[PDB]
């Protein structure tokens, strides 16, 4: 499940990233 394991870390860089302007809505 390498595409999950590494993702536990990428999850973080993605999270802290998408927070710069709460992209979570869907817009990019």
């Amino acid at each position: 499940a390498i595409i999950r394991i590494l993702q536990q870390l990428l999850f973080i860089h993605f999270r802290i990233g998408c927070r710069h302007s709460r992209i979570g809505v869907t817009r990019q």
